[PDB]
RNA sequence: AAAAAAAAA
C-alpha cells in the first residue's frame, strides 16, 4: 500500500497541491506540486559520501518538458524529445540560481535536482511550480539546507500588481518578474519590463517576496509533517592555526601589494608570495594538501580587497565606487553586415551585429504553452579566446544561453511592433573580450547595432551591471564591477534600460538580507552610470538611419490571382524553386493572392517582376502572346505557350493546302504573333499564324 | 592475387554464401555473409594485451545500415548515414545478447564486433544474416569463445511453423520469434505473438533451434577449414590461501546474518561481517588485495544465497518462490493527460501516460525493407533518479531502446486495428524507481493508460519477469526476480500477455543444458502469476472508457460522392486549403470518398462538417435556395453562394416586354427559389424561379 | 582611447586591409583581415606553460562561418 | 530511370478518364509516376526496372492503342 | 489525378 501525504492551500487564484510519498520512493526525495492542473514532478537525490577530493560544489539542475503534458505528440522527426530546448535551459538555470547559495558553504556532495513537467495547463506556467517544487523536495530531503524558498511571478496591469498572472492576463502586463526568496530577504530577482521607474521594479519585487512568504510557510508546515531527518553533517573545523600561521605573514604584505596601483606588478608579486608560501608549506609539512593552501589564499585576498573596499581606498582597477571604466564606441566597423558595432567598456568587448530578414526566417518555436513564432533572435557568442585562454568551441553552454535571454530582455522593451517594422531582426553578439558585466557590455551594442542597421527602435538602451560589499551596516555599492570584484562582491544584479525606465532587471543577491533602502540606493546609482553610458553613446550615434543598408532585403508587393497562386506553386513548388535559382531572391507566396519579392537590388527585384509578371498575365483577347515553337515533327509543330496549358496547332488546322513540311512554314526562331480567338477549357486551345503571317 | 575461400550452404529456401578471407584482412577476421541477396559485411577486431586492472567484459557490438544497400541516397538534409538509428540499435542488442555469456570467464581483452550491411533484398531481413556473421566472425577469429552461434526466426502459419519467413509471409504470421543458440541450449529468445499458447511458443523455440543446427554444423566446417590459430589465454587460478581465510572465517557468519528475515538487520551484519574479516586479513598481511578481497567476498555471498534458494529457503526479500511482491494500481493520476496509471509494484514503478494525435504525427520512418509509418509509438524512460543514484540525463541508452521495444511488443498484440480506431497512440512510461522486472511494470502500466484514455484495446496485458535457478538436476524457478536476485539467476524470462496467451516472450538463459520441460513448467508458473497480476489489475480499471478525453483531438469520418469531389473542391484545393485556414482542422480525402476530420474541439469538428455538407449539398427536394443578388446587370443577375454555382437569368423569362429597369419588377436580395432541372456535362446550370414561385 | 595598428596593400587585384590591437586584446593576438569586403577575424591563443609530460604538439584551428556574414537568418530549425 | 512511349495524342482521353481515376488507380497499383503530355507522349518514371515493366504491361493492356487480333475479356454480370 | 516552400539541419 502507498501513503500519499498529501498538503494543498491556496496561492493567488490557483490551489497549490504539494504531494509527497506516493512516487519514486528510492530517491532521496521527490514532491509532485500541482498548481491548477499544471503538474510539475520534482526530485532530488544526493549522495552521501563526499566525492574523495573536491574542490566545486556540484548542483545540477535538469529539466524536462515533456510534451504529452499539453497532450501532443512531439514533432521532432524521431517523435521524442531530445535535446532541452532554450526555454527548457533557462527555466533550469532559473531554478538554479536561487538555491546554489543556500548549500551551506563547505558542501561537496553531488546532488542533482531533476523537474519533469507531466501535465501543464495553458493559462499557468509550469516554471514556478517547478521552482517551488525543487524548494520543496530539497527542504524535505535533509540535505544540508538553509532556506525552504518560495517562488512568486508579478506583473503591472492596470498600475496595479498581480501575482501569478495567467498568459492572457501577461499579455496586458508591463512587466514580467520573478522573484525567489528565503523567508528572511529576497534571493534572485529575473525581469523583463517596458521602461518602468525604479520605485515600481523595487515595490514589485518587495510584494512578490512579501506575498510568497505564504508557500515558503507551507513548505514548513509539510517539512514538519512528513519530512525526512537532517543528514549528520559538520563542516570541516577550521585550522585557526594554520590560517594563523600564514595569516601572520601574509597579511600586511599582501595589502601593501595590493595598495600599490599597478595591476600587473601587483599580479606578479602576489603570485611569488603564493610560490613562497606554498613552498615553505610543503617543505615544513608535506601532508598539508595543496588544495587547503589554495582556499587559505583565496581567503587572505578576499579579505584584503573586501577590508579596503570597505574602508573607501580605492579599488584594484583604481577607479572610484562611482567611476565607469571608460568606453570607446564604434559602428559599422563591418563592411557588409546590415549593421554592426563594437561596444568597448574598459576591458568587456563586444562586437554585436544586426542582421534583418523576411518572415520565412522567423524561429518557430514549438513550447508546452502553445506555438509561438519569434520575430527577434538574440544570440550571445563566448569563444574562449576572450578570457584568454583555449577551450573548445561548440553548442552554447548554458551561461550564454541565460545572457542571451538577458540581453534580449534588456532590448525588447524598444524593439518597434510588427506593422511598424515588417522584419525578423536576428542580434548575434560575440564577446570578444570579457572582464565582468558582458550581457550588458552586450545589451549596449545591440542597441547600437539595431539604431545603425536602420530598425526604427524607440530609443536607445544600454545595461551596467552592479555590485554591493556590506558588513554590518556598512555597505558600499559598486558600479560596474570586474570579473575579480564579482567574488567579492556580496550582491550582483545587472540594469539595462533606456534613459526613461528600466527594460530588464537581475539581481541576484547571496548575503543575509538586505533592506529596501539598499536595494533602492543601488538602483538609483545604477540610474546615474546608465544615464551616463547613454549619453557617451548618444555622442556616436543619437538616431536610427534614415533607411536600412543597401545589402538588406527590400520588400515589394504584388497582388495575383488566387488560382494563379496555385499555378505557381506548381509540383511540390518546382516553379517558385526555378523562379528564385534564376532571380535570385526570396518570395513569399499567401492564400489570398499577395505576394511578397523580397531582393537586395532593385534591379533583381524587377527581374523577378517581369519574369512572374509573364505567366501571371493571362491571355487576353486582340492581344497575342509570344509563343516559341520548340520541337518541330513531319505531323506537326505544336507552339508550347506555359501556364500549364498548351494550345496545339494540329496539321489539320494550319491550312486547307496539303502542309509538307513544317521546316519550310515555320523556321528555327520564327517569332511570330499568334492570333487567339478565345481561352477554352478542353485542353486544345486554338492558335493560328495565318491571319498574322497574310500581313 | 589474393583468394577467397567461399562456402555457402542451403538454409530454408534460401541460400546463404559465406566467404572470408578476401576482405579486411587487418581486421582479427572478417566474414562477409549473404543470404539470398541480402549481404552483411561483418568484422572482429580483438585486442591482445588485457588493460591493466580491468574488471569487466568490454565487449561492444556496432551494426550499421548503409542506406546505399537499398539503393537510396539517405533521407537526412547532409545525406550522409547518421547516428544509429532505433532499428539499428535494437538489431546491435540482437546480436549482442547471445555472444556475451558465450566468453569464458575472467576474460577482458577488448572485443568489438561491426556488423555492416551493404545490400539487402527488400524480403529476406538482414538481421539474422548479420547474426550469422558475427558468430562465423567470432569462432573464425580464434578468441576464446565456446561455440558458433546459428539464427532462426521461426513464423507461424496456418498453425504450421515456417522458418525464416519472408515480409510478404511475415504479414501474416502470428509469431516471430529470434531463436538464436549453440547447438547445446538455447542462448536467447525475443518473441512477439498474436496471444499464442504457451506450448505453440515452446514449440516454436525448440522447432527453430533444431533447424539453425544447420548453420551451426556449416561454420564448424568453415572454421576447420579456413580459421586462425586459437589465442593462448588461460583464466586466472583462484588463490586456495585467500579463499581458505575468508571462507572459514566469514561464510558461517554469513549464512546466520542472511538467515535473517529483516533487511535492514542483515544488511548491516553483512556490513560487520566483510569490515572485520578485511579488517583481520590485512592485519595479517596488508599487501593482501582489498579490491580481490572484496570480490571474493561478493563471491561468497552469491553462493550462500545461491545456497539458500536452492534448499527451499525463503529469499531475501522473504517471499516464497511462486508469489509476487505487492501491488497498487491508480488510474487517471495525472490531470490533463489523454490517460495515466501508475502501476506500482513491490519496490517498481512506472508512470504511463497514453496520448493521442491525429494521424499527421505518426512516425514515418525509412527502413532498408522499405518505408513503413508508424502509428503506435512506445518510449520508455528510465531516469537515474529512479534506482537512487545521480547521474547524466541524456539521449537515450541502449537499455532504454531495448525495454522501449521489448513492452512495445508487449502491447502491440492487442491494440485496435486502424479501421475500429483511427488515432496515432503514443505511450510514454517513465520508470520511477525501478528494482528488477521495470519494462513488465511498463507492460502493465501501458494496458492501464490505454483503458484509460479510451482506446479500445481487446483485453488488458500484463508482464512479468521469471529467473530460473538450477544446480546439477535440481532446479527452482522464482517469480517477479529482483534486481539483486538477478545475480543469481541462470535464466530470465519476461513472460507479458493476456489472460488468453502471451504476447512476448523475451528469454536470456546463460547455464547450458534445459530441457524443454524445465522451460514448460517456468513458462505454466509465469502464466499462474500474470493471470494474478491481471485479477489485480481487474479492479482499478475494468474495461476501456466508452468516451475519449475532452482534450483529446476528437477525429469524425465522412462518406462523401466520389465523384462530386472535384466539383465541390475544384483544382488547385484552393477550397480545402480555404476550410483547412478558417476551420483550423485538417481534412484529408479519398478516392472512394473517405474524409477524416481532425480538430481538437467537437465543436469546431461541427462548424466543419457544416461547411462540407453545405459546399456539398444534395439538390433536396422542398429545401429553400437562398440567393442574395446585390447587384443587377444587363447579361444577368451575379449572385455569389459559392462553389462555382452561378446562372443565366434570360431576360426572356422576367417579363413579356422590354424592360428598362430591372429593379422595378426584381428586388435587390430578394429570395428567389432555384429548381435544377438537369446537370449537364459541362457544368451548365439554370435557375427556374416562375415554376419554383408557385411549386 | 584604444587605437588600431592598421596596414593595407595591394595584393593581385583586390586591397588586403590587416588590421590589428583594436578587438580581442586578451588573446595572444588577434587581426581582422578583410580583402575587399570579406572580413575574416582570427585569434590565436597559446599556453604559457606546457603540459606537464605531453608528447604531440596540440594545435586545433577552428574556422566557423557566422552566416550574419552574408546576411542571413540561417535555416537551421533553431536559427 | 525514366521510361518514354509515344502513343497517339487524340486517345489519351479513353485511358485517362474522368477526374483522372484511371491513371491514380494505376500508378497507385504499380507504385510508379506516369507523365502524359497533350501530345500523347507517354512518360513513365520508375524506381526499379520490375516496376517499370509491370506499369509497361498494364500500359499495353489499356492505354495501348485498340489494335486488330486483341482478344478481348467479355464478361456478363446479369442474365 | 484537387495543391505555399524541409529539426534527421
Ligand atoms: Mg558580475
Ligand atoms: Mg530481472
Amino acid at each position: 500500500m502507498l501513503n500519499p501525504i498529501v498538503r494543498k492551500f491556496q496561492y493567488g487564484q490557483h490551489t497549490v497541491t504539494l504531494e509527497t510519498g506516493m512516487m519514486a520512493r528510492q530517491a532521496t526525495a521527490a514532491v509532485m506540486v500541482s498548481m491548477d492542473d499544471t503538474a510539475v514532478f520534482v526530485t532530488v537525490v544526493g549522495q552521501k559520501k563526499a566525492k574523495p577530493g573536491q574542490d566545486f560544489f556540484p548542483l545540477t539542475v535538469n529539466y524536462q518538458e515533456r510534451t504529452y503534458a499539453a497532450g501532443r505528440i512531439p514533432g521532432s522527426f524521431f517523435r521524442r524529445e531530445g535535446r532541452p530546448s532554450e526555454g527548457e535551459t533557462l527555466i533550469a538555470r532559473l531554478i538554479d540560481r536561487p538555491i546554489r547559495p543556500l548549500f551551506p558553504e563547505g558542501f561537496v556532495n553531488e546532488v542533482q535536482v531533476i523537474a519533469t513537467v507531466v501535465s501543464v495547463n495553458p493559462q499557468v506556467n509550469p516554471d514556478i511550480v517547478a521552482m517551488i517544487g525543487a524548494s520543496a523536495a530539497l527542504s524535505l530531503s535533509g540535505i544540508p539546507f538553509n532556506g525552504p524558498i518560495g517562488a512568486a511571478r508579478v506583473g503591472y496591469i492596470n498600475d496595479q500588481y498581480v501575482l501569478n498572472p495567467t498568459q492572457d492576463e501577461l499579455k496586458e502586463s508591463k512587466l514580467d518578474l520573478v522573484v525567489a526568496g528565503t523567508e528572511a530577504a529576497v534571493l534572485m530577482v529575473e525581469s523583463e519590463a517596458q521602461l518602468l521607474s525604479e520605485d515600481q521594479m523595487l515595490g514589485a519585487v518587495v510584494f512578490g517576496h512579501e506575498q510568497q512568504q505564504v508557500v515558503i510557510q507551507n513548505i514548513n508546515e509539510l517539512v514538519k509533517e512528513a519530512g525526512k531527518p537532517r543528514w549528520d553533517w559538520q563542516p570541516e573545523p577550521v585550522n585557526e592555526a594554520l590560517n594563523a600561521r600564514v595569516a601572520a605573514l601574509a597579511e600586511a604584505r599582501l595589502s601593501d601589494a595590493y595598495r600599490i596601483t599597478d595591476k600587473q606588478e601587483r599580479y606578479a608579486q602576489v603570485d611569488v608570495i603564493k610560490s613562497e608560501t606554498i613552498a615553505t608549506l610543503l617543505a615544513e609539512d608535506e601532508t598539508l594538501d595543496e588544495n587547503e593552501l589554495g582556499e587559505i589564499l583565496h581567503a587572505i585576498e578576499k579579505n584584503v580587497v573586501r577590508s579596503r573596499v570597505l574602508a573607501g581606498e580605492p579599488r584594484i582597477d583604481g577607479r572610484e565606487k562611482d567611476m565607469i571604466r571608460g568606453l570607446d564606441v564604434r559602428t559599422g566597423v563591418l563592411p557588409r553586415t546590415h549593421g554592426s558595432a563594437l561596444f568597448t567598456r574598459g576591458e568587456t568587448q563586444a562586437l554585436v551585429t544586426a542582421t534583418l530578414g523576411t518572415a520565412r526566417d522567423a524561429q518557430v518555436l514549438d513550447e508546452l504553452m502553445g506555438e509561438r513564432t519569434d520575430t527577434f533572435l538574440f544570440h550571445y557568442n563566448f569563444p574562449p579566446y576572450s578570457v584568454g585562454e583555449t577551450g573548445m568551441v561548440g553548442s552554447p553552454k548554458r551561461r550564454e544561453i541565460g545572457h542571451g535571454r538577458l540581453a534580449k530582455r534588456g532590448v525588447l522593451a524598444v524593439m518597434p511592433d510588427m506593422d511598424k517594422f515588417p522584419y525578423t531582426v536576428r542580434v548575434v553578439s560575440e564577446i570578444t573580450e570579457s572582464n565582468g558585466s558582458s550581457s550588458m557590455a552586450s545589451v549596449c551594442g545591440a542597441s547600437l547595432a539595431l539604431m545603425d542597421a536602420g530598425v526604427p527602435i524607440k530609443a536607445a538602451v544600454a545595461g551596467i551591471a552592479m555590485g554591493l560589499v556590506k558588513e554590518g551596516d556598512n555597505y558600499v555599492v559598486l558600479s560596474d564591477i570586474l570579473g575579480d570584484e564579482d567574488h567579492l562582491g556580496d550582491m550582483d544584479f545587472k540594469v539595462a534600460g533606456s534613459r526613461d525606465g528600466i527594460s530588464a532587471l537581475q539581481m541576484d543577491i547571496k548575503i543575509e538580507g538586505i533592506t529596501k533602502e539598499i536595494m533602492q540606493v543601488a538602483l538609483n546609482q545604477a540610474k546615474g552610470a546608465r544615464l551616463h553610458i547613454l549619453g557617451v553613446m548618444e555622442q556616436a550615434i543619437n538616431a536610427p538611419r534614415g533607411d536600412i543598408s543597401e545589402f538588406a532585403p527590400r520588400i515589394h508587393t504584388i497582388k495575383i490571382n488566387p488560382d494563379k497562386i496555385k499555378d505557381v506553386i506548381g509540383k511540390g513548388g518546382s516553379v517558385i524553386r526555378a523562379l528564385t535559382e534564376e532571380t535570385g531572391t526570396t518570395i513569399e507566396i499567401e492564400d489570398d493572392g499577395t505576394v511578397k519579392i523580397a531582393a537586395t537590388d532593385g534591379e533583381k527585384a524587377k527581374h523577378a517582376i517581369r519574369r512572374i509578371e509573364e505567366i501571371t498575365a493571362e491571355i487576353e483577347v486582340g492581344r497575342v502572346y509570344t509563343g516559341k515553337v520548340t520541337r518541330i515533327v513531319d505531323f506537326g509543330a505544336f507552339v508550347a505557350i506555359g501556364g500549364g496549358k498548351e494550345g496545339l496547332v494540329h496539321i489539320s488546322q494550319i491550312a486547307d493546302k496539303r502542309v509538307e513540311k513544317v521546316t519550310d512554314y515555320l523556321q528555327m526562331g520564327q517569332e511570330v504573333p499568334v492570333k487567339v480567338l478565345e481561352v477554352d477549357r478542353q485542353g486544345r486551345i486554338r492558335l493560328s499564324i495565318k491571319e498574322a503571317t497574310e500581313q
